[PDB]
């Protein structure tokens, strides 16, 4: 009783293209990403074609480069997939504790057995010694995002954290909006577990592989 | 698995004293509790002594009726339960989304098999048509607090949400300090896992009873 | 064609009552101040009742010991001398950038020549090496308050700024909101410029004396 | 006074070309300003030359459009006229209380008697029914920005408020870093006043006129 959607493959290939400013620094980055979308499993390499050697942390950029590739149960709509073929946009503003913002809008469509990811960054306000511009971050930790339904939009925060560079965190506050272009079931309250890991890369980080693992879930307690 | 402690029952009771003011509104309130420290599990009666009736949700207050209560499996130090005998202390922001702040701050000891919680809370620019001053409130959703280590101190935010009448949510978000008064061991990046509710109340919630589970875990995915 | 209202003599005096927690520390202070309300002039001795001496830099609690003591011009209505002889109530919110919270509550009623307020303050999350509870504060920076009406409620805005042993600034945001207990002529969006200086202190400030000078205007541009 | 610096006349011009995309929407905007920067008087008109015409109020936009014009007393350090002639850089972040942000980067260059402005503009999480997407929103309050020095930085945070139809206040918050590409002389903790106004404006805003006062000050009461 668990609903597959004709469009989304069990196994589909995306495209990202990727144009942003951190600290007045502008950068493109292109990406080809591969994975299960109802098993919720990811990969994609990223390659910087503009403004490389990036003077940050690639920490900030990682979880902006694939939402269809969710396991969701069979009692909770899948808002993202439903979505196709058309497709949603999101809009996303990430809040450092050393006062740093990041705002983010992409939109996304579908071409046969292939997604297509349009996004920009733009990031100010990142303490010129802390851990994002001295590159002290070490990847993220698993998180897991709240989300419910409102205005026909799915709203979803999420407190993350960096990993330091000689141990300790580095906190986030991740709130999303995502808008599907077509009306579609709404879901109720629930969570998505979510795990990025940096795979490889070369040393300037102009060359970047991540895989991801994103799980919806009900309330693990009753 | 979970690592008991020889000065904390399997089985144990607590007395909660509590005064504050919501809105203006002085109050205090006084609970007996009682639960299985090494399982999460616990109940508690409150009875209001002074200022009621209450002019606020009820849901405001009952998150600050209980931390020992926390299955904590062998493989994550049990911050809380290493600062007895001596006691812990914590402090908490709860912002809501309408513009309503609270703060909190606790004194925790023990007695025998007896648990002793001091709790003060402030609150204030709580809309009067808002759903907390209507009352229109109907308990708080499952959350899962992050917790980690910081200058021997167990920082935990949560992004928590009130179920309303007809439908929907009124957002609040946690951000809790846990200060135990004598040197124990840190714990890494974990996850608590908890689900409050209302068990049952009289007309005008001047006597209340709440239960909680409360697990700590790693990451459900690594 | 200034105005002023029968109740509030040229020439009144004032008594402060202060309970407060902050990093969990209970205290109170008592004050007895005197002023102009029509000239915006006051002072106040301040002395610690209970809880002193205070382990946090004073300049936290500064802001909390008298608005009637505002010059306001002819061309703009005084909403807090208007709302006189019943009084006003507010409440406030403290955010400074160390991520600590404080929230206050305060009533004001009057008794012939004499103004009575009672104060409450709680303050948690403080840094325990930050400038408030290392005590490396150096009083406040004059402030210029922001000021609207919303729902016959006057809203003030403030970004402030205490000044750092050693040089430098720790931040801080006001965010007011005055409640007039009986209907009054509503003021439109306006300024107060505020200098609060702390005058006399003895060595572990049991006994401060401070004065502050308050002035309602217009944009100072066209 | 004013300090006048033989690089930057008493009558001086500006080009600003602005790229930016405001929920989702891509639009490119160029402008032609003059004005008496030891005075701090200037007006500019823009025109929007992509993605004209444009979908939310202009008056976000309008505090995008030159810093130099600033009339600083003798007394005083000139931060931004100091930077020149290499040029400075500026991020800011625009907090509105419905949930909209802003991040903005610009980067300024001196060319003779001509100011130089590139300024990119992301802009996410805007109501859909809220005052800047239902164009219900009537130019800005006169505003006060608090200066100060951190880091060789100058960092201004100011409390600012849309008129709006049927009155009534859309408020905003700003924080802005200055950057010089060259070590000046750091200002004291000190005040911007500044009133900005639409002027002059074709039907649907693709052609609009500005112009702005802007002095430095000390406190008014020491």
């Amino acid at each position: 009783s668990h609903m597959m959607v004709s469009v989304i493959a069990k196994q589909m290939t995306y495209k990202v293209y990727m144009s942003g400013t951190v600290n007045g620094h502008y950068f493109e980055v292109e990406g080809d990403g591969k994975g299960k979308p109802y098993e919720g499993e990811q990969t994609v390499k990223l390659t910087v074609t503009k403004g490389g050697p990036l003077p940050f942390a690639w920490d900030i950029l990682s979880p902006l480069f694939s939402i269809p590739f969710t396991k969701y149960p069979e009692d909770i709509p899948d808002y993202v997939k439903q979505s196709f073929p058309e497709g949603y946009t999101w809009e996303r503003t990430m809040n450092f504790e050393d006062g740093a913002v990041c705002t983010v809008s992409n939109d996304s469509s579908i071409q046969g057995n292939c997604f297509i990811y349009n996004v920009k960054i733009s990031g100010v306000n990142f303490p010129p010694n802390g851990p994002v511009m001295q590159k002290k971050t070490q990847g993220w930790e698993p998180s897991t995002e709240r989300l419910f339904a409102r205005d026909g939009m799915l709203i979803g925060n999420d407190y993350m954290a960096l990993k330091l560079e000689g141990g300790g965190h580095y906190l986030c506050e991740f709130k999303s909006t995502y808008k599907a272009k077509k009306p579609v079931r709404m879901p109720g309250y629930h969570y998505v577990d979510r795990k990025l890991d940096v795979t490889s890369h070369n040393r300037d980080y102009t060359s970047v592989e991540q895989c991801e693992i994103a799980i919806a879930r009900h309330s693990l307690l009753g």
